[PDB]
This record gives C-alpha cells, structure tokens and sequence, in this order.
C-alpha cells in the first residue's frame, strides 16, 4: 500500500515538473485527452481537455520550487487513485525577492496500459 | 446506453448525499461516506481534514428552506468500482434580509463502490 | 401590404412578452411553466455567471419571495414562422426599504418558439 | 426517437461551428468577414453600448478599424433548434490574452447569440453579452 | 408688440405653473389632463432612458401619498415661441421641503417643458430634467 | 400615406440634428451658428447648472478645442405645429482615450426645432451626462 | 459725529432686520425689506433668488440664539444709500445638547425710501 | 430710462473685469476706490481692505472668457448702484482641455466726479 | 532681588487661578470683575476671529461632571510695574461621555494690566 | 497720544515681520528680548523658549516672493513701557503648482520698551 | 516503538487541551511544569513565565471541539519531546453559528517522576 | 553555576545558528539542523514544513548590513541531551528608503546532541 | 551575591506594592509611596511632563470588576545607597465590555529614592 | 539652593553632551558616557528593553547621510537622588532638514537615569516614547 502510494506521488511530482519546465508534449502524455479541471483561471467555470491550458504553455529564466505537501492518496480499485495536497511554489518576484504561495490541490488518477494519467483535477487559493 | 446509466448512478448518488447534509442527517452523511473521508473545504481553512469528527460538529450545531442544484455535472469512470464527479453546486437559500438568495461553489467527489454500495472516499470544496 | 403582418406578428411576441412579466410579477409558477418551454435556458444575475437550465432554478424565486414593469424600445426579429426573439430595456418600478419609490432596469433577450399555436420561451438572457 | 438524437447533434454543431467563424472573425479584426455573417440589422446588446441596445454594423465598425495574442473558448454551449431556419445559442465565451504587466489572463462573459439562415448561410441577427 | 410676446410667454410660465402644482398635489387627473398621452421624458428616475406615455409616471402618484410642506419655484425662466401653437421653456426648478433631519432643505434641478396647445389647451409633449 | 408622412416629416428632423451634431464634431462653428437660432438657449454639463444664452458660451469651446463617431439612439421626434418640432435621443459618442484605446460615452439629449424661411433651427437644447 | 452717527444707523438697522430673522417675525421682515430684494445664499445653491416668496417658507416652517455682527464696514454711498459687510457670528445650541457658534460672511445693501431704510440686495457665503 | 442707467452698471463691471482678465493693475485701480472692501475666498474668511491685497495677485499671475449672467442691478439713488450676478470663466485646464467655473458676485458702486467707481464686493464660489 | 520678582509673579499666576475658577465655577459677574470691558480674545470657538469686549463669552456662561484645571509650566514677564503676561499650558481634567476621566490642553497666553491696584485680563490667545 | 502710540507698536510689528521675511536672523535677535517665550505650531503645543528655537528656521529656510499683511490689529497699551498687538496675519506666497495663495494665523504679541527700543518679549500663534 | 512513544505525547496534548477547554486549572497545573514559559497573542509578543497569567483566563472566562490535526512528533532522548501541531477549534459564534478557527502550536514536553509535563509552548494566530 | 553554561551552550548554538542564516550560508544551516528538521515560520504560510527543501530556496535565491540580537531568551534543559530556547529575534537592517530599522520575531527551537554536536529539530517563527 | 538580589528584590517589591495602591484605588497608599514633588511622563499627560500629586488624584477620585497587573522582565540598577530604578514591563489584565479577559501592556520606568527607611518614588514614564 | 542648582546643571550639562554624542554619530564618546549596562526603552526597540551597547552601535554604523540637525532640551527636571545619583526628564525637541527638502521638528518624551562612577557622570538607563 505505501508503495503504491508513492507511485502516485511520484507521477504528481513528474507532472508538476513538466508544468515547471513549460513542457505541454510531456504534460500531454500524463493527462487524459478529456481531462476535466477546476482551476482559479478557469474563473468558476469547469473547462475540459487541453485546449485551455495550451495558451498557458505557449505563451508563459527565473527559478522556481514546488512542494508537494501532507499529501494524502487514496486508492480506489486496483487502476483508479486519487491524491490531495497543498501545493506550495516558491519563485522570485517583481521586487527581486523570493517568495511561497499555495494553493489547495486534488488529482484524480486512472492506470491505462500500465501508465497512470490525471482524469481530473481541481485547484483552489 | 451503460456509460450514461453509470453516471447517473454518480449523480443519483450525490444528490442523496447533499440531500443528507440539507436534512441535516449525520447518521445518512455517515453511511454514504467511507470512515477514512479527507475533504479540502473552506471551513476547514486551508487543512486538509480526515474522517467524520470536523464534520460532525456542524451537523450537531446548526426552518429556513433551501434548494441545492448539481449544475454541470462531468463524471469520469475510472475501473468498475472508481469514480469521480465535478460539478457546481448552486444552494438557493433564504437571507437574513428576509429574501432569496443563491450562491455557489465549485466541488469534486470521489467515489468507491464497497460491498455494491457506492461512498465518498475525498471531497474538494472551493468558493 | 407586406408590413401589415410584420407589425402584427410583432405585437404578438411583445403581447407574449408582457403576459410572461405579469406571471413572474403575480408569482403565478403555474402560469410561467406554461409559457416556457421545460427546457429554458437562463443567463441572469441570480445565477451567478452559470447557465441555468428547466424550471427547477427559478421555482425556489416564485415559492419563497406593489410593483409596475415597463417593456421599453423592444425590438422583435422574426426568425421563419414559428420563431422569433425579442430584446427590451426591462424597467421595473418597485417600493423601496425608506418607503419610497424607485426605477431599476435590466437588459434582457428573451427567444420564443411557437409549439401547437402556442409561443413559449425557450431561453432569456438577463444583465444588469 | 433515437435518429432524432444524431439529427439534432449534427444540426447543433452547425451552430457552434457558425459562432466559432464569428468570433474568430472578431478576433482576427476582419470586419468584412463580420459582416457577411451578420444580418445587416443585428441588434446587440454589450457592456460597451453602455446599456443602450444598439442596431446595426455602424457601432461596431469603430472597434474593428480602430483596434499580443488570443484564443477564445466558448465553453459549456446549449444551442436550441427553433424551427428550420432559426436557432441561439448561449455559452460562456472565455477569452485567453496577455496583460500590461506582460502575463497572459483569462476573462469571460455570458454570450447569447439568435441566428437565422438564409439563402443557406446562417446569420447573426442579435446577441446580448454581460461581463 | 413687445406686451403680445410678453403676454403669450405668461402663458406658458403659468401653464407651467399649474403642471408643478399637480405633481406637489399628486392629482394624476390633473397631470393626465395637461400631458399629451404620448408625452416623452428624460429623468433621473428613468435612470438615462426615455421614457413614453403616462404607465412610467403613475407609479409615482399611485405610491408616493406624502402629511409635509412643499413650494416650488420657477427660476429665470426663458421661453421660446416656435410658431402660434408651439412654444418650450427652460428653467431651474427649486424645490424647498422639509427633510429627515426635521429641517427645511432646497434642492434643484434644471429643466426643459416642451409645449403645444390643442383645441385651446397647451399641452406638454416632453420634458427634460437633470440633477 | 399619413403614416408614411408623419414619418417623412420627422426624418427631416433627424436628418438636421445629424447634422448640427457633424458640425460640432467638424469644429466648424460657421456651420454651427447656421444651424442654431441666434437667441439658442442651452443647459448642459459645462455650463455647471445655468441657462446660457446665445453664441458666446459656445465659441470658447469651437475655438480651442483623433477620429469620433456619434451615434443618435432611439431618437422620438414631437412634430408640434408644422413650423416646430423636438427631438429627443441618447447621443453615444465613440471616442479614443489617453490610454490609446476606444471608448463610448453617453448623453441623454433633447432639442427644440423651429423652421425659419424653409430651414429647420435650433433654438434650444439640452444635455444631461 | 456726522459720518460715525450715519453709519451706526446702518449698523442698528441691520441689527433690527437679523432679531426680526432670530424672532421668525416675517411681517418685520417683510417691512425692512425692499419687495424686489434679490439674494445670493447657501440655501439658494448657488442661485440669485428674487423677492419674498423664497425666504417665507424659512419663516412659516422653521432653544435660544445670539447674533454677533463683528468687524461692520459700512460705506455710505450718496445721501440714501449705504452698505454693510461684516462677519455673522451665530451662537445657538446643538444637537449633543451643547453651545455653538458658527459664521458668515454677510454684504447688505440699504436704500432710504419715505426715510425708512430698506434691504434691496444681501449676500451670504459660508 | 432705467433699463439704460442699468445697461451703464453692467458696462462698468465688464470693464473691471475685463481689467482683471487682462491683469491690468493700473485700470483696476483707476476703477475702483482705494478704501474697497471685499470678501472673496482666496482672504480666506476675512474682509480685506483696500488695494495692498489684491496687487499681490496681480503682480505675481492661456486664454480666458467672462460672461456675466443673469445680472439684476439696484438703482439706489443717482450716484449709488448695485449689481449681482453669476461670474463664469472659460479657461484653459492642465490637462489641456476647456473648462468652465463660477461664481456668484454682488457689487456696489458709486459715482464720483462723473466716473463710477467700485467700493465693495463679494465673491463666493 | 528674585525674591521680589518671584513673588510679584506668583501673583500673575494666583490671579489666572482665580480667572480660570471663575470660569469654571461659570461666574460670569467675577468673570466680568476680573477682564477688562474691551478684552480682546482669540480661541477656537471664535473660529479664527477676534472678539472684542464680554458680549461673546457671556453666551458661554449663561447657557452652559466635576472638572479641575491645571496651570501647567507658566512663564510670567513682567513688563513694567503694571503690566505683566503669563504664558501656560491649561490641562483640563474632566468626565466624558462614556463616563470616564479625560485630560485635554490648551496653549494660554494672558496679558493682565493693574489698574487700581487690581489687576486685570486685557487680552488673551488660547489654541488647541 | 493713544493713536500714535498704537501705531508705535503696529510700526514695531510690521519691522519684526519684515525680518523674519528676509531671513534676518541678526535683525531678528536685536527685535526679540533674549528670554522671548513663544507659543506656535512648529513647536507642536510646547512653550518654547530663546532664540535656540528659532535659529534653525532662519539658517535653513529663498528666490519666491512673499506678502504679509497685518489684518485688523488691535493694540492694548498696558503701562508706559508695555504694549500687546493681536492682528491676523496673512500671508501671500507662490505655491508648488506655480499659482499664488493666501494663508493665515491668529497671532498675539506682547512688546517692552527697554532703553528707548521696544522689543518682543512674547508671543503667540495659531493655525 | 517509535510510532507509540509518540502516540504517548499526542495523548498527553490532547489531555491537556481537554483541561484548557473544561476550564480545568487544577487538572492544566498538574500536566504543566511550574516554571512553563509560553509564547501566545495573548500575551501581545511577550514571553510569559509560571502559571500566574494563564490563571486569569480560566478564573473569569457553549460547545467547543479542538481537533489536533496533522502533529509531527520529536522525540529528542528519551525524556523529552516536542509536538507541533494545527490546533482547530470548532466553536459557536455570536450571530449563533458553528465556526473554526486555526493555530500553529509548539509544545515541549519533559518526562519527570513517570509522568510527562508541558516546559514550554508557542501557539500563533 | 553548571546549568547557567550548559545553557550558555543552547545560546551560543543558536547564535551561530541565525549567524548562518545572515552570512547566507547554507552549508553552515544544513549542519546544524537535523536533516528531518519541522518548521512553523510566516512565510509556510500557515502549513508545518519538513526537512531543508523548503529553506534552500530561500538562500540560494537571497551586501545589506544586518544585526540580530537573541533578546531575553529563555532555555529549558529536557533531559541530558536536549533543550529548547524561547527568545525575541530583533533584526536591525537597512531599508529601501536607505534607513535603518528594526523588525522582531517571537522565536522557539529545540535543540537535540547528536555525537557532540546540538543540532535543531524544529523551530517555530511568527510576527 | 545574594546581597545585590536582595537588594533589587527590594525596589520590586515596593514596585509591587505602588501598583497594587493603584489596583485598589487607594490614594493614600499611593501618596504614601510617592515623593510630592514626583514628576511624571505618561500617555494620560498628553505628552506633558507632570509634577507633585494634583494630577493623579482626579484619576483615584473618579475612577469608581478584577484586575491583574504583572511586572514582566523587571531590571533594576542600585545607582548608590539609597537610590534605584526599575524597568520593566506592566501588563495588565482585566474585563473589558464586551464582558471578556484581556490583556494590554505598557513600558514602564520608576525611579526611587529611599527618605528615612522608606523607599519613594521621585518619577516614572509610562508608554503605550 | 546654590549647590542644588549647580548639581542640576551638572547633569542638564551632561545629558546635553550625551546628545551631541549621538547627533554626531560618535559612538566611541557614546560609550564613554553610558554604563555598558545601560538598559533602554525606545520606539525603535519595538517594546522590548533593550541592554548593553550591542542595540545602539548598528544605528551608529549605519545612519552617516551634509544634513544639520539641532535637538533643544526642553523643560528638563533634574531629581537628586543621593550623591552619586540623578534622574533627568525633558522633552527633546529635535530640529531636522525634510525630505522635501524643509526644516521640521519632531518630539519625545525622553528619561535619563545617570550614576557618577570615578568621578564622571554616567548613563544607566533611558526611557523615550514618541
């Protein structure tokens, strides 16, 4: 169980890391094409698929860190996960200076062909 | 025809859990949801919470009628015994002005069916 | 020749129009129900930025809440034989909390089909 | 019964398809193109007009020729089918664009749309947006 | 010839005397009587839009039935004849009233009356007021 | 045919104010004192609350003072009398702004007309922001 | 003697005509004022208002006061008429229960008609 | 008769402002008696008197118009008047643009050796 | 040499205890016995004027909680053998209305004149 | 003689003003007795006395004009060798928008005649 | 073992939030060290020493839940340990309603004679 | 006399513990912190934080003159090989206007002697 | 060393003492303890420097419920025999209207003197 | 009162030259005149008292900023506590040149406890508030 736990752990740092490095083909390959989310830029609307976040890849050398934090995963069936986290990100900002923000951050996880892809997803201040 | 019927099955089931909680029936909420409940909620200021105990506090302690719409409802099956809901959650409720009021809330559920009866495993709440 | 029905089946929508006011401004549910079509679909204020679809969202208004609505400068397109849409400046004039009357006004669009000789509002759009 | 179902989908998608032509129209400035799928006798309804329902392409040709990339979702659609030749559709229209501070923002707006075919070609005769 | 227009712009003063009276009184008969049935309005009530027919105004008469002491004044009024059965004016309305604090108030406006006399009798067409 | 008249008769009065409103928006102010009745009285916004009279207020503004577009909106002509008619209208005014982008603004407008040997005249307005 | 005497006789005309406003005598008033007296004040907003029908509302629909007319300057200006200018100082009692003063400033004009002075024209500002 | 001695107040206080408009120190003296009292908002509260005041302003102050309105004169006797009317100016602003202001205005004057001269004045804004 | 002039001003400031007293016992006839009939003052309830004469205090007294004043650090010249001011900072202990001790200041100055052997207030200057 | 005396002091008056105008501190210091008491906002409701005080202001406050106008003094002659003068003083100077304005202050001045010369002993200003 | 010793110290917290939420000073005394230091906001930046300052609150001060949510535990020897934790308090509002408030809470604890004891805490808002 | 140094000690560990902190050297903080170190501070806005990760970005990513003084601080000694210290952290610094100044901090840690060396096992900062 | 503790324990002592004449509102406790010439610095002084006890006395008089008032972090210099000060800081807790314990604080410095065998306080500034 | 008068002047006269210290920024003659035990409340300590020289060095070091400066004692009151003891309380008035670029004056209240070790006058203890 822990085990399989950190395997969910894992897949949510490697997709964050892709969001990180601006990379929409490696973000592309861990989500399901009708990946549903819940985000604060989706404005309380539900927006599906990728469409919506290709604008925020194209058009996003300044550092930053994110932490996965108390991170709880529940499995659910031998092929379903879901994970809930806070998710801290550190950057620099306007004033040059260092900074943590967060944000509260549920994923739910499905295994297709052995490899695990986020179905949904739902982001909150 | 079955994909459509499956998800049903996920909004008829959400709609008796919110139905609980506007009863305001802890004994209901408690039988829909797994024991091992985690919920990201407003209320709970930012924590992620476990179990029955933080909820139970508002059961306990809180005439006026109130109407709740699962608006926009998107399921996804996720295995035979997995599955998640996303929807908002409109509440028409009365104020204390006297009048009618509506607000709103974007909301996720998780769902795992033990023993043939679905239950919430997680829930988001965001305003 | 060709205007005189033009303007007649104009009057007949603003008509419709003013009856589906007058249900909402007596509180008649029933009445409303049967001038729109089960499955309206509303943009407006109360709901907060969503679409609302059926009956169900506005029923909670009419069950749980004197007053003059003006329908000001509607324009009518009609759109073939049985459709039309109608879009007006809604004045309402109301009592206020000091005792005192007051004007407040709201954009609204309000699309209509007619089904068995009789029309019915199939989605309305309402801004502040 | 069940063949209306695909009828009715396929004749929706028209619809969207259709809005989808108009705002791309709009967003590529291109009022020619505005024009040929408006009815000349458009009625809108817009935060711009100020609350004033307006008539016609004259108010809206001073934004094409008198106004950073974008991309515009017209998100959760209902489109209703109102005889033959008439139908509207409701969405929220989101658009995606970059801000003076140089990062790129979300906005939206509630959009109703009433068209009308004619000669074939689908037209817009009024919309009603609010921010 | 200067007593003629001196005299024929009284008249429009006074009819627009007797119009201010019954609004103070609230006698819709009286106000029916001298408006046009087609009387158009610009005021701040209407919210900046026009207004048509005597519906919009009732509503006011109907609910507002107030015990406390009102004068109004015509202020620099300026008149122009437009021809034998069409004139308009334009003055400061002052209103003196007594407020909730117990306590006698004015407060103005600007305003234009349009007027044109039928079968004998001046009637108002339109009318324009400003905060 | 009285209808397509009455109609006829208050395009004429549409059509002047159209053009008293291109002139102002020309700054030709020769054009402007054609149009308007030498004893024109006005209220308006910039003239803080008073009455003025004549040419002289205007003047200041032609003589001092980007693209412009004027939009007359849901205008309603009173024909009082075949030598005089009123107009009233919400006037937008489609602008660009110091910010370099457009914008419109509003005003609720009325106008008095008297004909003059054959020419409509404006012997009174009035402006409200 | 000459000029000193003329003037105080503005002065105590002008006294007369503000116990007639503090008593809410609108007959007196109505006496020191000329029928075509023209005023500029506060409660006018701004307006020049004429005559007597705008001050009687004050009088029929309006606790101790005293009036201060402070630093007078009167010039006379021929043989029947003068003006006034001085500072209006109002003690009275408010709404917490307590004494005040507020002020003015105050330009009276004064025509001699049948040798009775009257007010033809004032002037108030905050 | 009337309307003419009247014409002959308001043709004098055009003069003096137009003197002022023009910031002509000289003509503002020439027309007004050197014992002038005034109220005006920039004395701040205060009856100022005589001619020290105002020269400040003068000597140490873009186009510009007056329009009298609505004056009401009081004939009060032969060598005495008083005129009361709203003073608008047309300016120029700083961001450019006309604007316009006011003021109500009383004014007494007085004829000495033929020439009307101004002894008071109340300006309020 | 300053036994002397310590003690001719102690009197200047034994005589704006007594003047402060009066005032606030609201005495108006000691008031009036100790000011000179053409004092003039400046205070903040004679709104940026000065007065002149009694005509303006005796409002104060007529139509106007415990109360104690202190005479804080004055300085008293003595300019001339009849003639003297006194410059002090007046706390004003009180009760507000909340029920509770306040203290509030005041800047004083007072210039006294002997006439008769008693002197007198010619003019004061107080600020907040 | 009561006139001309008055003016003896109003005379004095404008002369102090005139150095302080001028930035005479000098001028200033033979006008002022050198245990001069003053009440004034800049020292914010302390008495403050001496020259010490004063000194900063004038060693560091230039090429903009200014105008003072002594407004409706009153002067009280209290014995041979002493006088008061309580007068608003008005002030004309430019502004930082380039425009010139007015200001005012009530002001209270106590005077001594030592050895022929008056000099201030007192004073008192505010806002 | 580790996962029951600190079991021990969660157990003694939760005792002794249980003696602060009863108003119990007498059971609060016997679970606190008496030379127990503390850091609170209501002790406005000050680090409060002894029992003296705490005792007014329970002398002079509706249902309230504490929960003790996601508590890392130190053991630090065998004798002693430290606990930081999010103390939620459900509680009931003036306007008649339930609420939770939060804080970040540190306490050290000290075994003496058998029984754990509170050295020192440090609760912020 | 004894527990006076040995708490000397926890003060002097301290000191150079925030004299890592100032110099900005990581190296220096990563040796006296215990590698599972939990931390409160402002700036986990409100979450418990684990180990250096967190703190790494903050050194890497920070020639201003700064002093900090450890004000009253108080230490307990828990047992033979641990203690924590309950201290006000001044921090004296240079502002953007170019001034100095001083903020504070309410600050607690606890300290642990793994082989000789006290090392930090967690520390709780707020405003 | 015991002597140099005891020694400062002394001033807290009568420190304690002053404060708890204060509590109790017992003006002749306080008197007792002060100097008559004590001077003060506190906010109720509005920025002036006090002196003697005419002052304080309005607060005992009409200051007419439990208090706790704690000496935190006291430090104290022996500056010769019979002369000290003390610093620290007061807290005080008390109910407030809303009905509820609070707390509040003031910086506090006292200086004392010791006149036959009793210790005296000659000055203190309070600051918020 | 001849030698309770000259006493006080001593210690205005020390108490003035403790500030000259300061508005000369000469910490070396600062510390000459305090006790290096010198406990001190002030604004810029935030509500702690402050101890030793440690506090007040980091203000030296690092205010210089050609800008003059005159600071008046205003109102002192000297106690005379024993012979190797006084207090003093005035209220320091401090003269200063502006941001935008005028003279201005603030103030504090401001107490001074002073002990005489070998002969020299020293500063124990200080107490200002704004």
């Amino acid at each position: 169980v822990k085990a399989r736990k950190q395997e969910i752990i894992k897949v949510t740092e490697q997709l964050i890391e892709a969001i990180n490095n601006g990379d929409f083909e490696a973000y592309t390959k861990i989500c399901d094409p009708g990946l549903t989310a819940f985000e604060p830029e989706a404005l309380g609307n539900l927006v599906e698929g990728m469409d919506f976040h290709r604008f925020y890849f194209e058009n996003a050398n300044k550092p930053i860190h994110t932490i996965i934090l108390n991170p709880h995963v529940h499995l659910v069936g031998d092929d379903a996960a879901c994970i809930a986290y806070i998710r801290l990100t550190q950057y620099m900002d306007g004033s040059g200076m260092p900074k943590t923000m967060q944000s509260e951050e549920t994923r739910v996880w499905h295994r297709r062909d052995g490899k695990w892809q986020n179905v949904h997803f739902h982001r909150s201040g």
